[PDB]
Order: structure tokens, then sequence, then C-alpha cells
């Protein structure tokens, strides 16, 4: 089996089986028409090949989806307008009213939103467990219950869960586990390789990594991707994927690793400094050893990421104005850029609730999070380290 | 009031607004920033004009909702990554279990799809009711009922809707109706000038004009389109058009009146040929004086259409024979693109069934549908004159 | 032989070939691959189909120069980086030093720049001739004459070459005659039928259609296009057109019939009302009975075009005074998009200038040019009609 | 202080752009729009007067080009940049500018294929005067200078052979006689040299290969004083050549840069090692990569480029028809002809772009008979060990 970098830039294409076209030409193009009737027929039964419709199948999405499979070590894939688009494709088709679903304590707010205002609504029972206490997730496991979902690492602590542990758990209920694999990607977690059954990305993140579109990727076993794209993106979401973008999502993979091997070092430099600093009450970041969960980090990740939540003595307006003073980094929710990005949930994506119903919703006042870009690091430090007096 | 050409043009954009550029620049970005914290907060609440994220709102996406919702005469339009994208974003939020959907008898088939096997499997009741038919559907009208769908003109045979009266009887009990209007296009008939609520498109077809995107969108009122843009879209489908193909679809738009022009001067001349014609048995053209509405039609539609749909005598096995005999026309599903494209359904979509089966979705033995692109007439003429030869 | 609108839409693609796609992919690929060192071998000789680098061979480019050829009824297209790409590309590889190359009397100001200002001072000898007047032709002619190139009609007062009569005369001599078809696309006229050897186009103007890319043409016989494309495009210019941009291209390309048919029917009316006007002195365009050469126009263009230009009897400050009262029409330079264009150059190209050196060039002091657009008739006479109002 | 020069990766990221002047808009919108329009008609007399700042063609001007410009401008260290549609378009538009009849041109030893074409069937023939000779030696340089002499070009390393150039001492008899140094800068790209900071006048690059590193584009750059870049703008582009870059391809290449760095430093890891394990392989004659101190000007080399590149060069035993077997037994490596892409590439010139000549006729245009080049893309190193190890096997 090839390296990592060399099937994120080959695998899955051929040049000669394009006119020795070095970069594949993008198919962008709605729909594929039929030589003749018969064989439009064996086209809506599968045993020709050739896809049919850009809402089913397409060379370039195809590409992707085979190349993203690789990456993950998992049987297919499928392409989506966003990871959202890949969220809930998935667990449309897998649930109907009357399952359970175990979610993992802390979600990505439209994730969070999907289900408690979403499918949640729709007969369709919810429930939170703490992915790491197995035995608290066992003891929360029914019949009724057909999946388990969580993102490892979660907002907003960076919590991890064993995922290994998790799917022995599934295993033996017989239920579905899907990870979100958004933060680490496959160049450093593989959950299938750990027992997992799907895993979900918003491919809009490090995957791209240029902050350019909107994307999600589905990896897991041909018999459920193959019900995902029939079912879910088909009839239930629509969430098409763009043939131009899938392209620049293919182009934005094959620097993955460089771009990722980055990433990790710059936060890692940002991390031993954060957690000297004065203002600093609290830092998560999962290559300190502080890291509560040090152990199961290195254990399931091959390096610690490039996400950092840290946690400001002041409080929410300690972190108002040290996400004001940011020069270099950007105030923006969302991640996996080369631009580095910072969120102070307190006072922007959760503004208007006060202080408790922060903390019922498991988020501290002064929690900072930040997206450590591929700048220079002297330059990140140095706007940090301003940003940090001006937190006083 | 500047006219349908002018505002498909120019509507929502000033150049000097953009450093003099003519064509608006694509905004081709996943995430926006904030100049503070304060203006982040305000922009989740709602009260700071703008944008937050490309999943919400974004200024290339923004144009074309905006121009969109000015040709069908809406207060306000949403883009999305596919017509499906469209109708299940829309229905999910007006939907939750113990609700009502009334529906046309027939439906694209995805549609079809999406209610049967998808929302309807989660407790949402579903009835097909003759929308031409304004006793059968006072009568339907339950008191649950929450939404009224349907197309018009409809599959197989150009079956209308008395918009207007259906929308007088839902306006009457609190229903919300909703048109897939992806036929005629705005062009040639406002649903919502008819008392329709919601319209939705596959900008697929004719919108985009040139089979090279996959699109939809959402125009009716501020209230309804704000909840389907911050449900449905937001966490219900993920999706999310590319704003790449958004530019695309605005350039689409720009000849959408001479294209459709030219789709109905050719269809009309496609189809009076048809009419005179020993091979044909049954024709289904709204423009046709012996079409069994063409009086509803013409209140509804400014011009007949570019579909066109027949019976042939020989009936399947004539089918095949014409079908496989073209060599301009295209074997393909899909419509409303430049390129003449042509499906016959018995031998095509539903081919895997048998007769018994196909009497079961008034799908006829030897239908063929037409969708007549912009090609020279002459052509487009002798191309159908021989493949009629050949299903001898 | 298809009709001009089915070639423009059909012709050098079969879905077919390329897996059914209906619209071909874009090959964004810079390089090509080979199968052996063998097959390798015979890509620096040439007696095979394929490419070996984007910048000499692509399919992208190569479909849309055979689209162009059919269209201009030549033997073989070449696609480039912008109109002055094709020009440029042309002269330099079809002159040397002591080559004469006789003018039409005015000419495309960069064309112009080009050839008094850049090839002329490698000592290319220029002259400027009136192209109607077949006796001055003759009488320019010299053993140096190589090339006569010239626009028809041409800026700015519309003013026709008898192109039949010319490439006799040049028969004659055996020189080559290159005519700039920008105007008229091969929609209008067609010079290679009317004996000219090579026509060039700005396909950024009325090709595109929409004014969001900068594209050349160039097309004529095998042997001279081929020297050209060896030449002029890879070793002396090198002005690649982007895949990208040729795929837009042939996009405008498949409405190119229709746009025209608007802008010509547009453009006639506004001249219509123009000419009655108190406040316009002279005008010019080809569709009016009292155009100097209204029969020559109607031998070589099946319809009179879209570009007006007309003089305000008040010099600079009335059309200064027109220009700025514009509302709908934009001001700016360039042409053929489907929004209506307006320039004075009395007051913006030509502005450094003063009176006496404007008539030195050809320049009225209240000569307006208007690209008539797209839009609605109604609101483009309602702007003109205002902006001339306030002209006093 | 905050006098510090941003590093070059946040400037390769940052440089010229506020997300704040632009709705927020972390990635800079696309103008992909032709031409550019003005408030009043007086506006519109200052762009082609100068004045005001401000747009009035794409042909000209645009700003997802300016942003582009301005940011390999500052990566260069040049005072301004121009983005043109193919490195050829670059080279062209700057020697048309700079040129004129009885002016004479000295070209270094070796040039790019389409160059030498150019000058010699080109420009060359349109009365200008040229003359080759090895930059390596600034005496033979210093002895060719005459009062005609108006450019000096080169690249550097050099197409093929990587034949490398006294850049500071060029510019140094250029200032004496005082001549326009030209340099082609495509294979080191910024990141690893920075003629413009050794004293040459213009830097050109084909921006085609290592910028855009995704081989997806074709472009080219132009990177020099303010006055220059101006001349070359609105002569050699706008009249001469036409040679303008789509927007969209001019995004794709701004995207390509922000990785520069990253790839840059992964393509010459592995090509080091390559070359190191070239050097030890049997059927392997001999070899030139930068980065062994066999190299010839091995010294030169380290003290102008902060890494030796991702060009290799060799010579297998067994002539041309050696090289025939080993290529055609790479299953990694693609057969072609370019450099820059992740994608690595082998080209053979004697049975490939040298096919059709006899043997004798290549050492008199100057190529081996056995001679494999190399672009060491960004593979996995193991996998590319493995591919060239069973080559030569095969090449046996």
């Amino acid at each position: 089996l090839p390296g990592f970098a060399t099937r994120a830039i080959h695998h899955g294409y051929d040049p000669q089986d394009h006119g020795g076209a070095l970069v594949p030409p993008v198919y962008q193009t709605a729909t594929f028409t039929f030589p003749t009737v018969e064989y439009g027929a064996a086209c809506f039964a599968g045993e020709q090949a050739g896809h049919f419709y850009s809402r089913i199948s397409n060379p370039t999405l195809n590409l992707l989806e085979a190349r993203m499979a690789s990456l993950e070590g998992g049987e297919a894939g499928l392409a989506l307008a966003s990871g959202m688009g890949a969220i809930t494709s998935t667990l449309w088709t897998l649930l109907r009213p009357g399952d359970e679903v175990l979610l993992g304590n802390t979600l990505y707010g439209c994730t969070f939103a999907f289900l408690h205002h979403g499918i949640g609504e729709f007969g369709v029972k919810l429930r939170h467990v703490d992915m790491a206490d197995l035995q608290a997730l066992e003891a929360a496991m029914t019949p009724a219950t057909r999946v388990i979902y969580f993102e490892s690492p979660a907002n907003p602590n960076m919590h991890m869960a064993d995922i290994a542990g998790v799917a022995k758990i599934a295993r033996k209920h017989g239920a579905t586990v899907v990870v979100d694999n958004t933060y680490c990607t496959p160049y450093l977690q593989r959950p299938l390789e750990l027992g997992a059954d799907l895993v979900v990305h918003s491919a809009t993140k490090y995957l791209s990594g240029h902050g350019d579109i909107t994307a999600g990727i589905v990896v897991g076993s041909q018999a459920l991707v193959d019900r995902i794209r029939l079912q879910g993106l088909k009839d239930m979401t629509g969430a098409v994927l763009s043939p131009h973008d899938a392209a620049l999502l293919m182009r934005g993979i094959k620097t993955l690793n460089l771009r990722m091997d980055r990433h990790c070092a710059n936060a890692q430099v940002l991390a031993e400094f954060l957690a000297r600093q004065p203002q600093v009450e609290l830092i998560h970041y999962p290559g300190l050893a502080s890291f509560p969960q040090y152990t199961l980090a290195r254990q399931q990740m091959s390096q610690p990421g490039g996400m950092i939540a840290f946690e400001l003595k002041g409080g929410i307006g300690a972190g108002r104005r040290f996400m004001n003073a940011l020069q270099l980094f950007s105030r923006a929710v969302s991640l996996g850029d080369a631009e580095s990005l910072a969120q102070h949930p307190a006072s922007m994506t959760h503004s208007s609730y006060t202080p408790e119903e922060r903390a019922h919703y498991g988020i501290s006042e002064g929690l900072v999070r930040l997206s450590v870009g591929l700048e220079d690091i002297d330059d990140l430090l140095a706007d940090v380290q301003q940003a940090l007096k001006a937190s006083a």
C-alpha cells in the first residue's frame, strides 16, 4: 500500500484513461446521456456503470470519493454540499421514529440544532452521554438504540472518546457508530480502523484547507454509503457538491499532510506558550501532558491537532478584549484554513444568554477557541502576546 | 418598474458600489470575519445586516436570491444546491408529525420518493388529489392540513392546476400553497401572483439553461423564507450552493427570456408537426387548441412551454425504435438545456417494471417526452421525421 | 449542412465519445502524460491528433477552436488570451522588417498602438488606406505589401470596407487579408466567404456576450493558423487561454444567435429614435437608409449590428452632460455585454488631447458610442431620452 | 517592534489584503469581469491621464491580479508585480518592451526551448542582435559588453543542466556598463532565491510550475522596479502580446502560493534523498543535483539558493536504450515534460523531446545519450525510491 500523500495525490486516477491529462478534467455537467434506451434502462438497475445524473453520481465527484475512502481506509465514499449535508443525509437515512440515538455530551451547534429541533422533533429519541465513560455508555444502551454519534475531539474543551471502547459496546448491543472526524482528518485519526461504522467530515475545513469551499464527505461500507447516496442525498437533502468545488477539494487534499504537519507544530508552540501566561486559567490542548486524556490522545491520534481552547482569568470581558485586539488572527467561527482564526463563544456564537445558561449548555465565560494556521510562528506568538495584554 | 429583461440583468447590483465591476465579483469564500465580537454577536440574534456563514448569507448568494425574488415578484428568495434541496428544505420546515400534506396527483419522481419514503415515514400524512378539481380538493381539507404542494404543468401530460382556486381554498383553511414552477420559470408563470405562498425550482433546468450546474431556488414571503433558510437549509439539509455555481446561474438568467422564447417557438413547430403525423396517437402540448385545458393554461402561462409529450402507436416497441434512431436529440432525463433531449420512460426510467405495473403510475406505453432545445428547427424537424419513419 | 444554431451548440462533440457527458468536461490541466516513450516520441513531430502541453494543445481549447472554424467557415481555429493576443500573434508571424502592411484608416486604439508603437518600431512599414476606395488600395500596393488588416465596420463611424474587392486586389500580389470581425460575429458576417484569409476576434465582446472573460480567436487556412499557433502564440506572445475561460466562452456561443438578434433589434429602434432628435447632429448606424454605405453593409452583414454612434450638436459639453445623466447605461469602454454600455471618447479616452488633435485623429467633440445591450427597449429609451434632455 | 517584516509564510497568505475592506470575506472575491465602469465621465478621463487611482479594463489592470502582483512582489522583494497568461507571456512581454533594433541582448548559454526559439526565430529576426555567454564566467561577460548591450537575460539554475550564474557578479558588471538584468527564476521561486535582492532589475516566472504547485493553470509573473514593470504593463502586455491572465486562474495561483513554503520544503527534502540514493546505484554513471558536493557549481548554488531544489538530472549506463527501458518501467513517476507539480515527472529527452534526432546530432545541441531528468514531486519518498529501484532493475 503506498503512503498517505502518494494516495492523497494519485489514488483512483490514472492519467492514461483521459488523454494523459495530469490533472483530471472537471465534469461540470448536470446530465449524462445514453447511446440507447435498454442501455439507459440498465442504469436504474446497476449492471452497466456510467452514472446517469449529477445528483446521484459524477466522475469528478466519484474520484473525490474513492480518494477519501482510501485515506479513511473505508470501502466507499460520498461527497455532499456541506458538513451538515453529510451529517443530516447520514442520520435521515439511518433513523426512523422510535429509534434512539445516543449523542456525545457536546456537539457542533448546528449538529445540536439538527438533533433537538430537526430529526428530534419527528419522533426520534435523543440522549446525551459522556462517550469517555464506558461504564455510563453501557448503562445507557437500549435495544431501541440504533445509532451512537459523537465528535472526537469535541467542542469545547477537546473532550475525547475512546472510539474502539465505544465500538465494542456498539458491537455487543447492535448499534451503528458514527464519528465526526472533521478536526483530525484521516491524516491524524481514522475511526473506521478503530471499529466505527461511518465517518463524517465538513470538508469545508481542514481537507480543503483554504477556506474557499463548503463541502462534506461520508465514508463507510458500500452497503451503508449506497443507502445514504440513494435515500438521504437523492431524496431527503439534495445536498449536491459542485464539480468545480469537488476539484478544489481534491486540490487541497494533495497538501493535507504538509498543512496538517504545520498546523500541529504551530499549535504546539502556541499551546506551550499559552500555558505559561498569567492571563490564562486553563488550557485544553491534546499535545500537553496536562491534558486529562493525554494518553488516550496519543493512542488514537498521530498528532495533537491545530485547535486550541483556553480560558481567560477575567472571564467574558477579558475575552471580548482579547478577541478585539487580534491583528493577524481573524474573528470568525470556522477552522482549518491557512489563515489563523479565533472565536469567543461567550460573546460571539452565544451572546444574548446570560451566564447560567452559558454553563448549562457547557460554555465557560472566558473560553476562547483558536484554529492555528500556516503563518509564521513568531508572527502568531506576537499577535497573541499583545492581545493577552489588551485582555486586562 | 423596469422590464423583465432589464431586471434579469441588473436587479440588485450597481457597479459604482464595488469598484466599478461590471459583473459582480464572485465570493468564493466559505467564511466571513467580524470587526468586533459585538458585531458578530449581533449576527446570530439577527440585528446586523451583512453576513455570518456561507451556509446562511453571502453576497453572491444574496444577489441571485434577490434577483430571483424580483422575477417571481416575491418578497425574498433563497438558493440551494439543487431542486430537491429546495423541496426538502421547504417541506421539512413546514411540517411536523400529525400534520397533513395534500399533493398533485403526479410528482417528479424524487419528490414522490421523498414524500412517500422520506418525510412520510416520520408520521406526516400524505394525500394525492387532482388539483384542477376544486370540489375534490375542498373535500380533502381536514383541519390538520398544513401544506398544499404541486407542479403545474405536471408530468407526464402537462396536467395543469387552478392555482388561483387552490390558493383561495388554502387561504380559507390556513394552509400554505407551494408550487414547483421549474417548467415555466417566472418569465412564463408567476404562481405567487396567483396567491401561491412559495415557489421552488430546479435551477438545474431552465434557469441555468446550459446543463452545467445543479441548483435550486425558493421564493416567497420574508417570513416563510426566513424560516426555511434558518431551519430547513441551516439544519435539516445542509444543501449549500457554490458561489461559483450561483454566478453561472446568474449568467444563465441573463438570457432566460431569449432562451424561453426560442424553446417555446421551437416546441410549437414540432408540436404542430407531430399533430399531422400518422405514427402519433395523442399529444400533450399546452399550446395546441385540442389540449384539454387550453384555456386555464393561457390564463396562467404567457406561452405554451418547451416540453412536448406524445403517445405512439406500436406502443413500447415503437418507443425504443424511435428513441434509438435519433442523432440530434439526446437520450437523457432532464430538460431545459440548450441541447434538445428526449426520453421514453417505459424503456428508460421505468424499464425494470412490466406494463401491468406501468398502469399504477399513469405512465403510458408509448409516451416519449421531448425537451426541445435551441437548435435550428429544420434540423430538429428532420431528426424527428426520420425517427418516426424508423418506428414502423 | 446543420444550421448555425445547431452547430454553435453541437459541433465538434458527441456525448457518447466522453462517457455520456452532455457538456464536455473542462481540461484545467497544464501538462499531458504519455503511456510509453514511443508515444512520447510522436508529440514532438506531430502526425497524430493529441497534445503535449496546454500552451500548444488542450481538448477544451481545441473544441472551442473547431466550433469557431465551423461558424466562420474556415479550415482551422485558434483560441487565445485576448483579442490583442490573436491580433499580435497573427501579425508577428506574417511580418518581418521591410514588409509593409496596409491598414484601415482607423483601428481599435491598442491595435493602432501595437502597429505604430510596437511592431512598426521593429522596421515594419505601415500605411493607412481607406478600404472602400479600391482604386486607392490598388495604388498603394507595393512589393513590400504582405498583409492587409482592417476592421469592418470600423470605429468611429461604422465605416465599411469592400471585403471581396480587397481580396481580389490582394490576390494579384499574393497578399494575405486579415479582418477584425469582432463587431459582427460569424453570425452576421463571414469574411472568409468573401475571400479574406484570416479573421480575428476579441471574444471578450459578443462571443462571451456577458463580460466575464478575456479571450481571442483566429480562424482561417490550416497552414496559416498552424504557423500562428506554433510561432506567434507559442514563441512570441504566450497569450494562452484558460481552459475555464474557454469553457465559459463556448457557453456564451450557445446563445450567440439569439443574443445577436436582440442586440440588433434594440439598436435598430434606438437608431430610429436618435436620428429624429433635435440635439443630434449626425448619426452612423448601418441599418438606417441614410447611412453612407447602406448598400454594401447589406451585402456583407445579415443584420446592422448592435453598435451606434452619434454626434451631439453642443460638442464636448453636451457629451459630458449626456454621459452623466445616464442611469441604466453604464459609462465604460467595451461592448457586446448583456448590459448596455456607453462612452464619449472626447471627454473619456481622448480627453487629454485638445480639440484640433482629436480632429487630426478622427474624433468628433460630441461623438458618443453605445453598445446596445439586451435590456428592455422601453427602459433603454427612457434612459437615453432623459440624458438627452439633460445634455442641454 | 512593529517595523519587523512579517515572515514569508505570513506574507504569502495575508499580504495586501484585509477581509474588512471587502465585507469580512476571508478569501478575496474573484473579479471575474472583463471591464470596469466610471461614476462620471470625468473620473474616466483620469485613469487614461494618470491622476486618480482606479481600473479601466482587465487586460490593463484588475484587483484580483493586483493583489496577486503585490503579493509576488513582496515575496521577491521587488517594488511592483505583473501577472500574465503564461511564462512565455511574461518573458516576451518583457523583452518586447526593453529592446529595439540595434540593441544587443546577452544570453546565458542554455535556455528554455521556447525562450531560445523566441529569441532566435522571433525578436532576433526583427533586428535585435543576440550573443550567448557562459554567465558563470564573469571575465568572459565583462569581455562581451558593448555600448549596444541593452539587456542581460538568463535563467538560474538553467534549463536543462542547472548551470548557475553569479547573479551579484552580473548586476555589478551590468551596473558598470549600464545594462538591464532580467533573470528567469522559475526553478527556485522566491522562497529559495531572490535575484532582485542580489542586484537584478527584473525577474520573470513561469508560475505554471512551482508557484501554482498543482499543475492546473498556465501563468506568468514579472517582478521589478515600478517604472519597468509599468512599462512592460502598458507596452509589452497591453499592445505587444495580449497575454492576459484569467482572474479565475490568478485566484488559483494565489491559492498555490499559500502553501509554497511547505511544498518546496517537501520537493527539496524528497529530491535530496533521491539524489543521494541515485549516486550510489550501479547503473547511474553520473548525477547532477545542486545539493551534492559533486555538483560542479556546488558553492555558488549554496551561496545563492537556500535549498538545492527539486530537479535532478542523471545519466544511465546503457545509452539511449537503457533509458527507454527505465522510463517505461516507471509506475509512479509520470512520463512528462514539465516540473513543479505535486506529481513526480521524468523525461528522457533522448527518446522523447529529442527523439527525432540521431545520436551525433545530440552532442552538438549538447545532450547525453542516457540522460534522464526528474521533477521530484510531493509523493511519499519511499514509494519514489521503490519506483526508481525497480525501474533501474528493468533498465539493466
